[PDB]
Order: structure tokens, then C-alpha cells, then sequence
RNA sequence: CGGGAAACCAAAGUCUUUGGGUUCCGGGGGGAGUAUGGUUGCAAAGCUGAAACUUAAAGGAAUUGACGGAAGGGCACCACCAGGAGUGGAGCCUGCGGCUUAAUUUGACUCAACACGGGAAACCUCACCCGGCCCGGACACGGACAGGAUUGACAGAUUGAUAGCUCUUUCUCGAUUCCGUGGGUGGUGGUGCAUGGCCGUUCUUAGUUGGUGGAGCGAUUUGUCUGGUUAAUUCCGAUAACGAACGAGACUCUGGCAUGCUAACUAGUUACGCGACCCCCGAGCGGUCGGCGUCCCCCAACUUCUUAGAGGGACAAGUGGCGUUCAGCCACCCGAGAUUGAGCAAUAACAGGUCUGUGAUGCCCUUAGAUGUCCGGGGCUGCACGCGCGCUACACUGACUGGCUCAGCGUGUGCCUACCCUACGCCGGCAGGCGCGGGUAACCCGUUGAACCCCAUUCGUGAUGGGGAUCGGGGAUUGCAAUUAUUCCCCAUGAACGAGGAAUUCCCAGUAAGUGCGGGUCAUAAGCUUGCGUUGAUUAAGUCCCUGCCCUUUGUACACACCGCCCGU
């Protein structure tokens, strides 16, 4: 069991959406405009070099 | 008569209902019959004789226990005698302390610990030491709850691991998350000296209480005994006790044997029909005979063996001795001659073990840098040592090799869960492997065709081939992982040990003792333990000599009770 005091952390990488962050662009009506790869089926988009869904976990490694 | 604390007393009586006359003398215990003073004494010493201080009890009689190197009866191989096999001595396997280590986790200490916690641990179990995840933190109190919290998932470094642990941030369950206060659920964390329950032991002997009655003021006592008798406070008796309950015994299971009974293709059948099949396989030309490793349907005969239901049977009954001639004992034809072995087990207890079996639990410890849980690798097994249960031998009644023939309890597959027992054919020396055909079982394993033992060869008193430790190389198995070698096989090294000091345990009949086989632990499996059967004695029919036990009589300055108390430089 763990008896030690030095851990030197443990907690969670919590997450927000109660930031100011835009996933398509502003402009016209009936015309959206995606800033990144994300998919009618949501949120696809490169994390730094590779790609993972939420809802589908498709995991794209070389385009 | 009557006194007295009572043991006792014709005085220790005539004592609160006290007064015959008179002498000496004591006021809690110790310091003390000490110091000093007086006095007698040849000397030893005698007579008279304080206080300071210290202490809560000293002290008498009876009552129950305990105890006796105290007597009287009696029983027990956790006792001895007569013996047998053993341990201690040597190799080793497991438990203990000490040493050691991050940790080598802990309980247990004469029987009543030390092969015990079914404690044979690779992981797991693991409670120990080194690291890493999680909150399975109920609910409510306030916030965060709309750019809306909070899930988590490979980026790449990192970590040990491809734990988005983190760093880093991108995705969602979205108000079930998330932060402080309140309550800790949780825990193989501490106290078995807070407990429950369950066990062990005192204690495997025969002992234990109360109702009414009698005695003592009383604690207590009698009933529970003078005596004989039995395994037994089991009887007959005796009797200021009577009538009853517990323990014993009685009861349950087990072994015996019942040529009688209801029965059996999942048993025997086995006797038979010889309904067939086979070998001249032999006296036998041959049949009848002997055999079958065989083959049958039930329209054979049943139940001796196989199984298990009711039965039945043994009860000091028959006879003879001994006895207060009651309880009973000894011997003998009969036959299971009352006799197999156990289970069960009272009164009062122990600061006997267990909080490490439990959602059984009080209190304390702790609960997020967890004493909760999960994962990784280790450790519980480490070596100058001493210990306690055990297997192996030390050999010729033996070992190596071949033939030979016989057993009984059980056990065995899909379960909240992962693998059972194994015939039979081939491959492989073997350890093993591959198709496979049975079993949830009187069905196939398995007519369980086990071992020492029975009959032959080799070895030749020699550390020899007895012995099988240690070490190297190899070959397979179960598993996420065999290295500090899980097991098993093969070659090979071939040590300690020449029957074991002081001590000490177990046993009296299919018991000791030898050999083998099941169950348990068990994915891998026993040198351990719980059971089964086979081979089969010598030495006893007794005593208290030792260690101990029950009852009675006596003794005590003991009462957490001789593991007691207690005396002086």
C-alpha cells in the first residue's frame, strides 16, 4: 500500500469550457466557417501532432 | 443445671436477676524487661524499672480450602515395574529465538507453544519495507451552475508500465460532479487486562448443588457415612435425616454372527443350463472330465458371498467355589461371556487463545502526503549459533535385477466460475504428448490385479553397490512471472553416519512395530496432518517406588493459598 508521504502530486487536468474559445468563425448567416478539423459526427481537431474523439475514438496518426 | 469468643468447664457455676471475706496483678502492639538510679551477689546474674520515637493493627477459638520431605484406603502407561519400538547422536524438510536486513510482519512460551493460526507465502494471500493509480468522501450546510462546473482518451518528455500520474490542456456523463464546515462509512490498525461467541486446560478422574429437617449465635455442617463392594457418591447396607436434580450409567454411531426374512442388469450371481465359442490343452483313441482370456436374452435357479432395512442376539444366564452370605468377585461347558473403539459430557473457574474468521462489537488510532483499497518488483526462505515435531539410514533377515500374486475408506466436470477423475490406440527411454471413448458415478476409471512380504541371479564385512546430502550440465510440465534453482526426469560428484552420553516420550491385542494407499491443503503438491488396509510379537493381568489424581483422619505462623510465608550479621 502506499504508506509514503512523497507523491509530489496527484490531482486532476481539469477541464473548461467557461473559457472565451471559438470553434467556428463569425460570419454571415447561413455561411460557417471552421477554424479547425471538426466533423458533423464533433470534436476531431489536431490536440498537438495527433487526432481523438469523444464520441466515435477514431485515432488518425499519419494525415 | 449453668457459664463462655469458642475449644472447654461440677468449675472456668451460683454474673446487668451484678455486693461471702481478702491478696497480687493487666490496659493495643513494638522501644523492653533496654538505659539510668537504688539494692543483693565472690562471678554469672536476680529484685525495683522509665521516656523519646515508631505502628493500624498485633493477638485467641472455630469453619471452608490450599499445602505437607504426615500417616490410612484406591485408581491412571499424558506414571513406574517387565518389555518393544523410538527421540537426543549424522544428513536433511518445516516451526522458534538471536544475529541481519528497507522489511527479514505478527500471535503463542511446562504439560496447556515451538509440522500450532488446515501458516506447504513466486504474484495474489500480505497485515512488513521501497514507488505509482483511486476516492467505491452517504447526506446537508454555502459557492462554483450558462464564455456553464466536472468524465476521460493516444501528445512528446516523463514514468518503471502505451497510469491524458503529472507536465500538459481538449473533450464530456453534463448539474449525479468540484472546494470548506459537520458526520467517517472504510481498515489483518492498538487493547483477548472492556467484551460476545467458539475452543483449551484445572480433570478423564468422579465429583456437584439446593428444598424441608437437626446441630452451632456464627462462618459452616449433616444428607455426601462406620463397612464390604465395584471402572464409578455404582450398590447393598449403616443412619438425625427425608424426599429429589446434575455428572456416571443410561443414549447415538461403529465392529463382530445370524445358511432365517422383503429384495435386487448399476451387485453377486456362477450353483446351473453347458444354449454356445477355443486350445489335444492332459489321465482320457474320444466323450464325461479341467479350463476358459470368453457370449448371451430373460421366456433360467436364486441370495451363501455384495449392499442395507426390520429383526434377532448377552442378561452374573447355566454350574462350582469365595462372600456379613446382600452388594458382588474368581473359574468353567455354552457362545458375540457380561470386555471394540469412539461421540456425548456436570459444579466453580483461568484476567488460558483468539478483536489476524466473521456486517458481532466498545473505546482509542487513522481516513486523502490514507493505518481504505488496486498495481509493480521484491521480503516472510537470509547464517558464526542453540533449539522442538519429523523422513532417511548406518546394512547380508540387506541392496541391485527378474518372476509372482493379494486390500479397504473415500474421491472425480460448468458452482456467485474455470477446470475434474481416466481407461484404450499410436509418438517418446523416461519425465511427457496427440486423436480420442466413457463418468454428476454399485454403471467406464476400478473384479481398484499397491507395497514390505513369496521364489531365483549379483554383490561378500570392505564408507562396499549401505547412505543418498552437495554441486555442474542437460529434458519436459502447470502458470501473467520459476532467477534466491515450483515440481518431475537424465547423466554425473558420492560427503556426514559403524546402532548413538546425560536425559526422555509412546504403547499392553489385530494394539506395538513395517510397508503401501486415500482425504486435506492443491492452477504447480507433499518428508505434514486427517483416515484405510495389509504383515504381524516379545512383556505384563500389578504396585504405589518416581511424576501426578479422588475420598477420609490429623497439622499450619499459608489465603494473588509452598511458585507460600519468614529469620539475623
Amino acid at each position: 500500500k502506499s504508506y509514503t508521504t512523497p507523491k509530489k502530486n496527484k490531482h486532476k487536468r481539469k477541464k473548461v469550457k467557461l473559457a472565451v474559445l471559438k470553434y467556428y468563425k463569425v460570419d454571415e448567416n447561413g455561411k460557417i466557417s471552421r477554424l479547425r478539423r471538426e466533423c458533423p459526427s464533433v470534436f476531431m481537431a489536431s490536440h498537438f501532432d495527433r487526432h481523438y474523439c469523444g464520441k466515435c475514438c477514431l485515432t488518425y496518426c499519419f494525415n
